[PDB]
Order: C-alpha cells, then structure tokens, then sequence
C-alpha cells in the first residue's frame, strides 16, 4: 500500500486519491480538471501487488466511468501505466477515453492521451 | 444494462471475460487470456455507465487486469476502454492499453495497445 | 511495389489509393467517408520494401493532413499497421488523429481508432 | 509554419529529428533514434497543415519512419501524431504508434504507444 496510497495530481491539475489494497486492488475517488466533469467520481483498478525487484516500476490501471450524482457525461476513462518509487514518486500513464456513439459516430468515439502523477500540486 | 452486460464474453483471441455489473456501475469478475504470459483467471474490476443514453448510443465501460494470480506474474497490467452494444448479438467494442513494468531504458516501449471485440458466442 | 500497390477500403468505406516504391516510400491519395473530409487528400508513408520471410506482415505506416483545395479541418491522421498477403489481403492498422488545440484543449486534441483495408468494398 | 518547423528537433530520449516542412505541406527529412533496434539515419516523410487556426491553436502534423536503412532492418514503422506549437520555445508535442511485423500468433502484441515531445535544443 506504502507506496501509491495517497493524494496524486496529475499536469492538468486533477485529482486523484487512492488506496492501493494489498490484494491488488485500486479504490477511491477522481476529480478531473478538464472535461464534462464536476466533483467527485468512483474509481476502481488493479496493480501488481509483487512488482519486480530489479528497478522497473509496478505495473497498475484504474477506470473512471463519468457518471457521478451532479453528471453524467456518458463515457469512461482508464488510465494504464506503472508507479516508480524514488525521490520524485511518479505514476506515468497513458488513458483511453471512450464516449457512447451510435455506429455513424463510432470511429470518432476514443481519446487517447497521457497523464503523469506527482504527489504536488 | 445490467442483464446485458453480466455474463460471460469472448474475444477474437478466444479470451474469455466473465463479469457482473452491479447496480453501482461497477464492474466485477475473472479474465483468462488466451495470448501472452498469462494461465488461468486474473481478477478484473472496473466501471460502467449504469445510466446510459436512449438515442442508440452504446454504453461506456472500463476494466482493468493486473496479469498476477496465483500461477503466474508477468508484471503487467492492461485496461480495456469500449462500450456496450445491445441488440442482435450484443457486442463489447473496446481498445486497450497493456502497460509492463519499466525501467527507464525501457520506458519508451512499455505501453502495447490494441483492440478487442467481445461477444457471447463460444469459439 | 506488387501487393501494396492498388486502391484500398476500409470498414467505413474510405478509399485508400496508394504506391509502394521500391524505395520504401508510400504515395497516394485518401478520400474519407467519416469526419471533416471531402474529396482527396495527400498522403505519404514509409513501408519496410524487405520484409521478413519468416510469415509476418510488412510494416506500414502513412500520413495525411486534412487540408485540400476545398476544406482544412486542421488535424492530421497516421495510420500504423502492416500489410498481411494470402487469399484475403489486408492492411491491419491502427490510427492517431490530432487536432490543433490551444493549451486548454490539448488533452482532447487526439483520437485514436483502428482500422482493417481490403481490396473491396 | 514553414520557417518555424523547419530545423532539427530533439526528442526526451535524444533522438534527433532533422525535417524540412514544404509549402505543399510535406515533411521531408531523417530519424536517428536513440532508442530499440535502429542506428544512424532512417528516411522519414509526412505532412502538416499548411495554413493553420489563427486563434492560438497548434499546427497538426504527422510523419512515418520504417525502422530499415542500409545497416539495419527491425521490421516495424512508427508514425507519430501531434501538433507543432510556436512561441519562446517552439515545441512538437507527439503521440505515436509503431507497428511491428506480425504472425496470427503475434498479432495482438504487434503495436506500442507512447508520446514524445520534440525541442531544438540539444541534449
Ligand atoms: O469530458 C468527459 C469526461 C471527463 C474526461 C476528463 C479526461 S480523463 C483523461 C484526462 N485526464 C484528466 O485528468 N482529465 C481528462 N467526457 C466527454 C469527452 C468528449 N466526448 C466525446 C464524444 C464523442 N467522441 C469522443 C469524445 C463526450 C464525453
Ligand atoms: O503477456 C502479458 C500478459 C497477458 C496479456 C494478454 C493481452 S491483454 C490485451 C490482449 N487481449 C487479450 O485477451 N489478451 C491480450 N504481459 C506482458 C509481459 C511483458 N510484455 C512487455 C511489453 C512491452 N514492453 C515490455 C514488456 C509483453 C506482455
Ligand atoms: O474530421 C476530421 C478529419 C477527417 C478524419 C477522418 C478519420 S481518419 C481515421 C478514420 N478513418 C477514416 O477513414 N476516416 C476517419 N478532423 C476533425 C476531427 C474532430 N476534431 C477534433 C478537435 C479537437 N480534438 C479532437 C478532435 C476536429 C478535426
Ligand atoms: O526497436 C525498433 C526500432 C526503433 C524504434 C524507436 C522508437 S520510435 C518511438 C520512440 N521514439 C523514439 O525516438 N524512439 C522510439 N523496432 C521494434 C522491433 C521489434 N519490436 C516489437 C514490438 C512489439 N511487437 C513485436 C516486436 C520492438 C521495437
């Protein structure tokens, strides 16, 4: 749990708080700083709970589906990426973002993008 | 769609994805790829848009699989992001990120992506 | 130059008319039935002109920006994939599509899809 | 912008970039990654918008690389996506995807994503 339990922040100024179980699973909260999105979201992932021990980081992801009690944005978020431990703690990622779409609409349907956590601001 | 989505589903890769949405918009259940470094079933959790739109729009969805069990570690992780499409043949359409462990010589080339399309029907 | 070379369909009927020089270079014209799009646009790509021969596919990718006579909707697609031969050709790819975005856009500013050629429809 | 994206560009591996942007909207130029199985130079070409927003939006642009020249040979290509942004440091913001030649069996692992981001200045 040590290392990823906490408060991140992301470079656009969301907002993400977790807790990492020691059975491997991610749980807590979401706040995103961009988009149709307000408050708080639901968030749920896993991660590799017996990383490697030779340098590489742990291997984690978490989704975000954008439905909360104030909205409902119809779309989803998961972040896939890895946490590394050292004087500046990070968790790169990268994320698909996909909206419900009709079939004409399907192909413009997925963001992708890439978001990197640091324990400041 | 709760009695949509709950089942069991099958890629192109005869992966077999076994899971159950709550009424919460969760999502719980088992993966067992068919490719790769991976045997047996991998916990799974992710989200689900439990409300979704009624103009014909699928509804969205995420999951993520941490490839550790009880056999095996490839320490690696893949997210599934798509939606559901009810109707004929009820369909999961989804791209996906499967990101391993790195060390910085090797983070350039840690990220594969690539896309799935479940349904119901046994390979 | 043989299997590449000729006119190209995807899944959304978009019409994929390309050359493979024996340099490696990928010339053509793309004509999309999706998005902000209408009549031809340029593209160039790069193709391995000496590939393995152990079954695998050839390596591709290609480019086009989408501004033409009639339209500029400011955004570029690549396409990066192979070429597959046998009974039923194909060109697997996926595919990036940026949009110029200010600093408050960029994180919505790319798409990403996928998309399977054959020689008809 | 011709003048602005026109020169030789730097990624944060240190792979060095060297383009020419045409009137016509073309990229022209050579690749030298400092990363993965390639040496030396590699052909790449590519396109940009010619004439782009004036509201402070970036300028779009793609280029490919096949990963073969007169040493080496990897079997895959990489395209990279992005927008070149002007100003005190003028900047290329990427993202890409490189696909390598694949079996049936290797399919699903055939692709890697990742992001680069591109200055002028030398590492
Ligand atoms: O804006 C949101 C939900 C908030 C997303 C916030 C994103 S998560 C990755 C990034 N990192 C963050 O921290 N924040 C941002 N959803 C819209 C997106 C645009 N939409 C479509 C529609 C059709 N096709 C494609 C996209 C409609 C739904
Ligand atoms: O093989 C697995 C675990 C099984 C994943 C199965 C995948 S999930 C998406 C697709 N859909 C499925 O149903 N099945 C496949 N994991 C890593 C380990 C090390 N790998 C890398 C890659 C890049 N850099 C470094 C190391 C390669 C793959
Ligand atoms: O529609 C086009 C150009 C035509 C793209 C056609 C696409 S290429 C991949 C797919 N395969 C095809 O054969 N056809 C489609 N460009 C728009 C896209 C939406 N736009 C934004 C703006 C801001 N952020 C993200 C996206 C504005 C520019
Ligand atoms: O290493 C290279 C050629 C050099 C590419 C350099 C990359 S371009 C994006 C990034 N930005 C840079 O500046 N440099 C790096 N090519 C393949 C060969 C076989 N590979 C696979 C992968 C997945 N499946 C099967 C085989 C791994 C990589």
């Amino acid at each position: 749990e040590a290392g990823i339990t906490g408060t991140w922040y992301n470079q656009l100024g969301s907002t993400f708080i977790v807790t990492a179980g020691a059975d491997g699973a991610l749980t807590g909260t979401y706040e995103s700083a961009a988009g149709k999105a307000e408050s708080r979201y639901v968030l749920t992932g896993r991660y590799d709970s017996a990383p490697a021990t030779d340098g590489s980081g742990t291997a984690l992801g978490w989704t975000v589906a954008w439905k909360n009690n104030y909205r409902n944005a119809h779309s989803a978020t998961t972040w896939s990426g890895q946490y590394v431990g050292g004087a500046e703690a990070r968790i790169n990622t990268q994320w698909l973002l996909t909206a419900g779409a009709t079939e004409a609409n399907g192909w413009a349907s997925t963001y992708v993008g890439h978001d990197t956590f640091t324990k400041v601001k």
